[PDB]
């Protein structure tokens, strides 16, 4: 009955999370420009620099230097008192062109039949947890990190730099939340500060006005800036990479990953477009009402169109029999690189805004919404 | 009661695979000169270079360019004709020390109170579906790139290139394989050979030996090089990055994720050890008996020594009440920082081994031995 | 009246070289585009990279790693064997665009006006010693290394690489060239063929054809290959760097020199266009007689569009009195920043072909002609 | 009889010279602990980066980020206020190991028989202009680059900002100074000071304390900071490359130069070397009293001892025939590689000094001294 389960969460301003921005950066710029570009677009970031490279190959012409700059600029780093600054780093690239052996797989005569950007698998998943039909944890670690920034930006807490992690233990019983064990919350600083205040007041500003107040307890333990010292971070702190928050960039660790990052790929890739896909239907079924929580999982081969597996689990929650349930799954939706393009309209520049915060949850997003669930009702026992 | 399940592998010429092997092949020569090392790794590869950077703080002195080039060159490339070259590929360097922030939060006076070198969850699974106590899909996949290296390296099939990806899906009824649907396998190779010839020669030297010929049916699907070409591969086809096999590295995706990587961190970073020590007591549960299958999670914070979160998921194939058998686990193992290598004996140069190919599934490995077993066994109705 | 004197050449194959090639192949590319462009590139070339970056400031759109594969491609470097490739090799990108703080002092309303782009010392030269007015050694030299990059491509000698470079030095008495005593030629080959044969084959196809029969006798000494070995070449044994061949480019060392670099930058750089304007009066007086050889020597101030110093040394070969010669200079030429770029029309793609084998001794640049010979004659008793 | 002469200098806060000074930093430190080694280290150096790479062959252990963050510090850019910073700016390597193939010519068994690191030509040069017997043009450009940086560091002119450059031409008549018609000053400032006050700034504590106030005269020009402003500078406004200042590294243009850089390489290359032995004579030169000023020229061949070419020019002003002056050069001093190093003893860590304001004129330097001279004499009319 009783278990505890974890889930953590990053700012914007993490060297990653960076990384997976200026990464989505680039291809929204392009895919404005472009929406049928292909876009594979790795970035490395360190102490003074900023590395974007991997292959792209599009009619577009860009400015990486200023879509990079910028994109670090808005995260906040701009002094070198804090590490790093997008004005005075160092900005590198090693771009090259998609190989013509992939794109004779992936783009051929007839579009329908046009094929998987790779092999692999990916999962889908929805809960019943939270109205957004996502699970608790990740939704109130990705809130904490992000109040974090928007306390910061607003002038709240002056003294708060980009670079931030957020981690969050809830108490599960008879399979429900009845409350949070521990929580850890760390945020680098300025020399001007100190331990205490900053602790006292990263509790005022940030976690309790957050986290629910029922939840909170004699019992709760917080962690805060544990090290006892978090003045030097960003990239001289730590190296970020693109593609290296694939969990918190999900569902924190509740439900399964295949190995598919999502930043800095158009979505004939579909490690992005097949998972967006699998969230939507996820998200449809329960909404439907047909199972309380499931994860589909769908898995592809490299310019083969045709789903190569797929599979929905219901946890025994399910409200017609899987069978049907299963039935129905490739009955409402394409799952076809070229019919889940169209099915969520991914061609265009929406990504950026997607790498910061969790990739689900925002119900604007064409993937959140659940129009096909009253549909996917009728299919069974309408009424 | 029927449903497919797919994972995924690559040989140790992906460039991702690459990655991890030059990071924790500069980690590993680092250690055999100082086993208290503090290194975090980062390595990016693409077309004609190598990236090794990140922070490391060492007191041994190590030749960054013949690490790499040494360490490539045994993956394989090494003539301009596979895209790479070991002997004329540049190797670039932007490696700092690690912050002392952080460090003291993780080295304390009182070694056993030391603390985790970073925030975050980790998961550790075992089941009775084999020998090694690992998944089916995974340890197959596994053994297809493995296979696919080995007939490149003894010059059975001398066209094969490094760069290959493996996917397979089993057919799961009755909670049990009863078979596999579709088999994948994408491997570079030379001007030389035509694909009919390339795909006919992979099954007979590479998946037909390695499938069991049981679950290999009339109905299963082979994709082989499906795009229709693949020549152009490695770096110059598909970027490289450190920590991006996160997946493939651990379960196939059956069991769970927190997002860690292992490659390039020494042991005090709670991604590589906490997780290696996680699959050290599943794999010793189920050994002991006390479970068919159980997923564990632990969670930590920076600078502090004790587990912020555990938990034991035995999906109801447990023996022993959950209780006991949690209360157990906490009573066994030591899963605080400096408990756990000292538990597995980390502090050695053995991991660039266990950059390709699967990180579980060695039983020479420390984290797969089950000594524990017989002695968790005792623990409850010994008999 | 005896004296020796020496001079040295570069072949295209050169490091060093290759990156002025690819410095000045991306001008041009980009001033085809936009000829009012303003381009100061620096490029970096070892082992397995081509490190092109600087400040450019243009409305052009361009591909950097086309442009650079493409020059290397040229040059001779495709395969791993040779050391570089322009298929495999690493085409890196710090490009940032021109500080509008210089850019103020250089483009100012009255486009007349406009400024110098930088401050500095530039000089001209001009000697009847050769029909094209130009010193000998420097031209022999450059005409050895220009004959193996010939017999190299045309496949005379097809064990010849890229690499090379000449040395030779004259016997001067008489003030006039009497013969040479010492000739150097080095060159990258292959594993294929023996030091012998190549010394006695460069001899036969490279020197022999080249030099005068008249200056070699019994006494002159040839170095050929002298470490013996020389396999190992091009970035991977030598790192080439943008402006490192600022003697060879000019005149081999008989003149002087101020320290500007040719290649990378747009003709609004005093460095270049002050340069060629130099060579332009030198040349055009002693074809006007009015000299046997001269040197001509300009200084300019960043963002003043009048020269800070005008010198002319005629080494008393002087016609006419110096005191005329040299209000005869500023009398019929225009040395401000935006006269010379019309004198000689410099906003056009012409440079790439000047980045290997000397800026000066080609009679079809715009520098070369001589024009203003004969109206600088009537200057001066015309008769 | 008259005529005007321009030279230039640039402060240590120069790009290029942030180069130069990097890499003979990273010499020093490998050679104070190995004198033997063979070191040819080239840097380039931009917006946020510092690229030190090349070859090295040593068994010297060293810290590149520590030498090259420490000397960029000490240069004076720590904080992104003035564009660069030592603590926060990237340090990136890409340093692999001489090629043997040119090291089987340089060092053979026998040592005095080990031969030269290159081909190429060196010029030497003294003069009776001033006391260290140094053109005066190139001692007072350095003299004011010299002084700003100290008026910087000092706190005399705390807004100053490390990059400057410096021009100045001397007015030249009867072969002897009368005076300076034009004065160049550009110096890196902060947002707080205005041009006037700057300028006016500039004039009483940089120049006018360092040109003689008889040389300055009503006609003088002065130019300083001409675009109107300078804010923007160091690797930002331009990118910073090593062996770019060839020339104010040695005579400012009044004497000749081969091509030769100084920085970064150890003294087994003729470039360096060769160059400081024959300031050696010259200088011994003039101070044996056997002509007024004379220029010297060696030439090399690589692998070879012995020198290609030697020649030295006095301009009429010797005082004993050219012949016993050039029998008495082979006769007195030895120009074979290994007979230079001892001959100045340049096996020691005393570059990185040598990297800002000059390689000459500085009495304290090995090749400076003036030993030989009176010796010299002997050997010609001693009384
Ligand atoms: C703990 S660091 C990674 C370990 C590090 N590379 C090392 O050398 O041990 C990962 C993340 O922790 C956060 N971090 C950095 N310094 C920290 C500190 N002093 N206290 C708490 N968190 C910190 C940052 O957001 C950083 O991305
Ligand atoms: C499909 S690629 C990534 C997509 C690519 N970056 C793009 O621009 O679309 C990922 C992996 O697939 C494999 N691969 C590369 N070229 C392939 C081809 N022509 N056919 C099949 N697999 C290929 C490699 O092992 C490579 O690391
Ligand atoms: C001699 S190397 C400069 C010294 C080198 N950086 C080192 O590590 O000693 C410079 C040039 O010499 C030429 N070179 C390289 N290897 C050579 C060899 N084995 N014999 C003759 N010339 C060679 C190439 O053109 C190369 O760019
Ligand atoms: C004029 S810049 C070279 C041209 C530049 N690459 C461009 O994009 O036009 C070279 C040097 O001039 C100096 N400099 C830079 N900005 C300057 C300014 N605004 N006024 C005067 N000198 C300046 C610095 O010392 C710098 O290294
Ligand atoms: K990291
Ligand atoms: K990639
Ligand atoms: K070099
Ligand atoms: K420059
Ligand atoms: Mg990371
Ligand atoms: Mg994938
Ligand atoms: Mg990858
Ligand atoms: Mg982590
Ligand atoms: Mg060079
Ligand atoms: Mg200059
Ligand atoms: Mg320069
Ligand atoms: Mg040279």
């Amino acid at each position: 009955a009783k278990h505890l389960f974890t889930s953590e969460s990053v700012s914007e301003g993490h060297p990653d999370k960076i990384a997976d921005q200026i990464s989505d950066a680039v291809l929204d710029a392009i895919l404005e420009q472009d929406p049928k570009a292909r876009v594979a677009c790795e970035t490395y970031v360190k102490t003074g620099m900023v590395l974007v490279g991997g292959e792209i190959t599009t009619s577009a012409w860009v400015d990486i230097e200023e879509i990079t700059r910028n994109t670090v600029r808005e995260i906040g780093y701009v002094h070198s008192d804090m590490g790093f600054d997008a004005n005075s780093c160092a900005v590198l690239s090693a771009i090259g062109k998609q190989s013509p052996d992939i794109n004779q797989g992936v783009d051929r005569a007839d579009p329908l039949e046009q094929g998987a950007g790779d092999q692999g698998l990916m999962f889908g998943y929805a809960t019943n947890e939270t109205d957004v039909l996502m699970p608790a944890p990740i939704t109130y670690a990705h809130r904490l990190v992000q109040r974090q920034a928007e306390v910061r930006k607003n002038g709240t807490l002056p003294w708060l730099r980009p670079d931030a992690k957020s981690q969050v233990t809830f108490q599960y019983d008879d399979g429900k939340i009845v409350g949070i064990d521990a929580v850890v919350l760390s945020t680098q600083h300025s020399e001007e500060i100190d331990q205490k205040s900053l602790q006292e007041a990263v509790m005022e500003e940030i976690i309790k006005p957050i986290l629910p107040a029922e939840w909170l307890t004699s019992a709760t333990k917080f962690f805060i800036n544990p090290t006892g010292r978090f003045v030097i971070g960003g990239p001289m702190g730590d190296c970020g990479l693109t593609g290296r928050k694939i969990i918190v960039d999900t569902y924190g660790g509740m439900a399964r990953h295949g190995g598919g990052a999502f930043s800095g790929k158009d979505p004939s890739k579909v490690d992005r477009s097949a998972a967006y896909a699998a969230r939507y239907v996820a998200k449809n079924i329960v909404a439907a009402g047909l199972a309380d929580r499931c994860e589909i999982q769908v898995s592809y081969a490299i310019g083969v169109a045709e789903p190569t597996s797929i599979m929905v689990e219901t946890f025994g929650t399910e409200k017609v029999p899987s069978e049907q349930l299963t039935l129905l799954v490739r009955e409402f939706f394409d799952l076809r690189p070229y019919g889940l393009i169209q099915m969520l309209d991914l061609l265009h520049p929406i990504y950026k805004e997607t790498a910061a915060y969790g990739h689900f949850g925002r119900e604007h997003f064409p993937w959140e919404k659940t129009d096909k669930a009253q549909l996917l009702r009728d299919a069974a026992g309408l009424k």
